[PDB]
């Protein structure tokens, strides 16, 4: 039984050690096997990584992607295509028009698709022709690749995770002081554009607690709009509903990543060092991403069956949505499978949203497959996000320049 | 055979007759009938019908709704709700806010369907306790009306007509010098937020052509006529070129109180005329449908109803705007197969906010109505949604009152 | 916390309330509640409840089917409607006509269907404008039912169970030496008309296994090569018709024996201290599930709802669900076998077309119904059978 | 613009050219060229219709099926695989095992089948790889043909025809004196397997009528009070099982009384200046109608119904996009569009379903060669045998059928 880690030079690669570390006493871990294509980054990282282990599982390093994939059981994604500086570019660009510039979210995520795409399609094809491992997604935009591999590339063992259902959890488990699988969600969306219609706690609905309490705590949604759109609304639809005020955010301070570069760099010497994880890693980003990865490999490796919400196809999670959407959903996972539970009805108000960015995400894999510029237009013009006509054909020229070195679209 | 015409007031009034009167020679008409809340409007156009009209069918007015329907078999819901008073602020409103203030589309929409529905529930009503007539629906917001009727007060026999659809072909009929049957689109989408995809002229598939020929006429650059792969209807200007069509609109005078005095102009003129003046085509859509509904001969019209099928890409209970055969008081949908997913995109996210503004309305809340507002891609921002909505409540007030 | 037994007089009792001892343990029971429309019949079986429970909660009687369900959590359904001289209508009539006679399958599950939902109507009625309680079914036909309060009476917290899925996994489970939990099938189709097309022992695919173990009046081993599903044993009233006739035909009347083995129970429960030598462990099991919130799977009828995606979202499908908290949820399968298809489409036409008869009150529309189901009359026998259904049914139904 | 007929050996041949000159006044054909495994048997048939033509088009005969589909913008699929010996077969052969034997219903069309799809596959291959025409079939099981084209070989434009409802519609024209198009139907099903829910003449709510005029071997008339459907007659394989094996096992093997209708009709073919009476009134001679009228308008840009076999999409919302219906459908240069009928009736679907997953199990068994398969295809339809008779029922079939199908 073995684990590859693709993108081992991650700054969360520990905190996923630590979970893999966490799991290896109810389930077997021979070894983890890691992979970057920054070796001296990675060298930092595994070294740290090989001091937390103590020898409890082995830790390896591959030179080529094909030796960590090839005899593994899952492996998970975990790489950034064209780094922090692809990710500047992301938040950077779409600004000058008046748009949003954010790493997942809009114009920024459909450029961040167009990076991430060719390196997956290699990826998951040499798995594919391979171990027939499992792949666990981070990469982001993770719930818009997980669309393109499950409905394109047709590789079924392909689940997207990310950090917000978890966060969520946790939040309401601290708050009810109960374990977190008390905890079971009405859930839907797609992958940061997600909505909670109830919550309940060891079997008690608690929803109206919850929205009673989340108005005890400028930037985020006033009462009203929970009592009138009653639903728990992802942070990120802030980026929908609030783009003049997010606008004028993101436009007058510091890019992200030009500030997550300096704290990564700060993580990094510390890691050359440090015999215990550090304070800096846990509160950022989304440093429990990795109880998330390990969770979901311990339940698909034991026969327990457990709820995880994870990215995959609607198979009527949602009565009101195609069974082909691929949907951020909680599902019933066992013994290397994963089970889509009911769930009934989804809301108007999130299908709308729904809809619209779905639509999105397959105009823009249609693109890249043809590798097409008017395609690329037409995808762009489709986000609720994206440019008007007026800005839309020099908006893509930046994004095409700026990734030259990634995609070529004639 | 009775045609019952609510709104008789209307501006449009002669140009409807005319039509009635060029398939009188089809099909067998006794009596038509109008109907206006104000009485004195009506007087002015309907005496103005009746000098046109030169006895060959009867023309006749009712002072009530009732009367008017009771022996129909054809209605015409040709009225508008608030009149042009409303009209301007439905236009006027949204443009404090930074938002697109127009008559059928987003918030200006919002505002004209919250009017229409309380009226049109009772008038359908109505009509479901007496003559079950067909009804043919002009009154706006068209389409949305269409959904509400067709899927919530679960009416069957109500068609949802616009001018768009038959403007678009006649100017395709004189392009290729054929007849207006003579040419077939594949065609879908919602009222005023349509798309056309592929173009058939006796026969032939002419849809290149039509694209070549629409890069030689404010309007679409060609590159995206090559990109996106379909005529749009002109109302997607305001979604597609927004910041484009604000500062438009923003900037001169609204379009309401053109409409005003084009109208008043047009009602001079009608005391006095013999015969209709220069000074509009829903008409010729109006008459041919009731004609066609009215024969078994079979015929294509591009109306609002139920998907049931035509694209096979979307939900069957959708009511869109759609070519269906149509014959002897039945309208059949016809295969198109898929619809693109540029114009999907558009069709879900407001088809999505139209059920949300006639669930709003139904249980007459005030937070329901916000959900909707914040739902349309053209509405307002969180920080704006409580006040436009206030606003238009209170501009609204002898229309609908929301808990 | 109560539940209430609606049929306390059923031969079955005794072993419900084992089931219910059982599982008291990790759920809080405070009283189980019996009532039948057969007094007498029921005090020899409560009595005999009553020593085998010692206490451990209330054992209570109602003489009224409201008085029952008024404050129950749980409601049973475990009546027979008719009794059994209806069962062996049931499975004699339809003989005459060269047809199979059976309880639950062919024209002798519709007479038993006809006879069942008037009385269904009411129940269900009384305790959704009462305590809203979630009623677990086995009156037969079970899934018929089901899709009757489901689709037509809309009363959501109606579920209907059989015992033929426990007896798989518990035959499963000792074939190989693991718990029923253990076990986790890919199962679908209708009551008495199911099929599994995969079975897994503790995350192990043992599909192979279980086919080569079930060669070793059934189906012959070229059939489960071809076929590759496991079928329900029912299926043979489809697939052997023949065979079946010639069985049922040539002996007794199983409504008879039943008759016999029942005086026998009632006989032996008037001093019996204790049970004499599945459905049972069934309904417990699911009540406990449906009152924790650890979630667990159980094969139950209910509506589709993605199950099969190849099947509508309505009908009323015996699957798996995802059990917990008072809520019932469908797990996804993916497709279900063209094979399958055939019977679940045919029959729950059938299904429907009864229903819509009997809401109508309409002799015609039965007569549409009966010539429905595969295992129905040839037009030249269908009014003379109907009307032989109808005439013994009388007490029961009237078809205008 | 040119025709190409395959099997022009057929003796509805005929009929068919009758059809093609009727409206090759309203269209343009240049040249119909006919195909046929037997030359012989084509050359007297087409030497017949150079007399009916008279110039009109030209008529030509090609050696090989490429040569005919090559230049064609409609192909007509009007053979029959493995003949009427292979009919006699399918008719003989079940009833032994006590099941009904018919040419197109219950286990024969699953013979006709297993013998058809081979044959299709290669000619539906070369008219993808040259011509491209649409193609209009009649060789039977029509229907279940059309299931594997569209949804398994997915060629587009291959349309599906049967001659009962042509001959429905001109029963209710006659009844109520109006002309065919006149006459508008809600109708659905399967080939041979279809419901009638509504009746339109001129506009009018006809149905009524005609239930009561229907009532003056047959469905007694509380069937149709209680049923309230028009049934297609091969329905009564379904309904009246017993008395149809009764009738079937108790007589001349129908096919055995064609092979004599035909033999006396070739004789005729050879001198004969006008078609004959007992064509006009055999068969299902007014398939020919339907062919024509069918070409004819997908010709022109009129727009005319046609009940035809196509995939669902939308027609009966009750039943899924992509089965294969007979159905009414809007029929206009070169395209033919479903129209909306509402739901289907419940009694109704019940048949529908079955034998569509009888239909693509035996699309499946064929497809993989499996004799496995076959039997599971078997053991489904509504018709088949019992397991005790399955195994020894599949392998008479098998060796009957020995030179055109080959099952592993």
């Amino acid at each position: 039984m073995r684990i590859a880690v693709i993108g081992g030079g991650s700054s969360y690669t520990p905190e996923l050690v630590k979970g893999l570390l966490d799991i290896s006493e109810d389930v077997r871990i021979d070894e983890v096997i890691f992979y970057d294509i920054d070796e001296e980054k990675q060298k930092i990282v595994v070294d740290f990584v090989k001091r937390l282990v103590k020898d409890r599982f082995k830790v390896l390093i591959s030179d080529t992607f094909e030796g960590a994939v090839v005899d593994a059981k899952y492996v998970i994604f975990q790489f950034r295509p064209g780094g922090l500086k692809g990710r500047e570019n992301d938040e950077g660009i779409p600004l000058k028009y008046g748009l949003i510039g954010q790493e997942t979210t809009g114009v920024g995520g459909f450029s961040a698709a167009l990076r991430a795409f060719p390196i997956v399609e290699e990826y998951v094809d040499t798995v594919r022709k391979t171990s027939n491992a499992t792949i666990v997604n981070f990469t982001n935009p993770s719930g818009h690749i997980t669309e393109f591999v499950r409905n394109y590339l047709e590789y079924e063992k392909f689940i997207g995770l990310c950090n917000v259902p978890i966060n969520f959890i946790r939040e309401i488990a601290e708050m009810f002081s109960a374990r977190l699988e008390d905890v079971f969600l009405k859930y839907y969306g797609l992958n940061h554009l997600s909505f909670i219609e109830k919550v309940f706690v060891k079997g008690e609905d608690v929803t109206e607690k919850v929205f009673e309490n989340l108005k005890l705590k400028d930037e985020d949604f006033p009462t009203w709009f929970y009592d009138s759109v009653r639903l728990i609304v992802n942070p990120y639809l802030r980026y929908y509903l609030m783009e003049k005020k997010m606008f004028k955010k993101i436009s007058t301070h510091e890019l992200r990543a030009r500030e997550v570069m300096k704290i990564e760099k700060e993580l990094f010497e510390k890691y050359r060092t440090a015999v215990e994880i550090p304070e800096e890693l846990t509160k950022r980003g989304g440093s429990m991403y990795s109880t998330a990865a390990a969770h979901l490999i311990r339940d698909l490796e034991t026969d327990e069956g457990k709820i995880h919400i994870v990215n995959t196809r609607n198979n009527g999670s949602i009565e009101n949505l195609p069974d082909d959407y691929v949907l951020e959903i909680p599902c019933y996972v066992r013994s290397g499978r994963v089970h889509t539970l009911s769930q009934g009805k989804g809301d108007h108000f999130a299908l709308s949203f729904i809809h619209a960015v779905k639509m999105y995400e397959r105009l823009t894999i249609e693109a890249y497959l043809k590798r097409s510029k008017k395609l690329a237009l037409k995808a762009l013009l489709s986000h609720p996000l994206g440019p008007d006509v007026e800005d839309a054909k020099d908006l893509l020229e930046e994004i095409l320049e700026a990734n030259r070195e990634y995609v070529k679209l004639g």
